[PDB]
């Protein structure tokens, strides 16, 4: 079951969500714990680099924030559970078996 997995969240778990979680990143970081301030430093600081990059970013820093024991499987499935993203709750399912 995807959302007891406590597999270490790698690149095969993350490119998926960074292709796709798009343009409605700020609802899932903030599911995600960042803060408002700590959103608005990300849509700034990655203005001119893209969307793509604020996305990569906000998800590079909440892996590194929560280290491999709290960056999991099982963390990111609530997240996206949380902050209505079934899409890309589907992708992982797929891409952890
Ligand atoms: C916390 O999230 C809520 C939405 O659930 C939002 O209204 C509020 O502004 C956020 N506060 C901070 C400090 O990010």
């Amino acid at each position: 079951a995807i959302f007891d997995n406590t597999t270490s969240l790698t690149d095969k778990h993350l490119d998926p969500i960074r292709e796709n979680l798009g343009k409605h990143w700020k609802n899932c970081a903030r599911k995600l714990g960042f803060t408002q301030s700590q959103i608005d430093e990300i849509d700034h600081d990655y203005e001119r680099d893209g969307l793509k990059e604020k996305v990569y970013q906000m998800l590079q820093k909440w892996v590194m924030r929560e280290g491999i024991k709290g960056a999991t499987v099982g963390k990111l499935a609530q997240a996206l559970h949380q902050c209505s993203r079934i899409d890309l709750l589907s992708s992982l399912i797929y891409v952890s078996q």
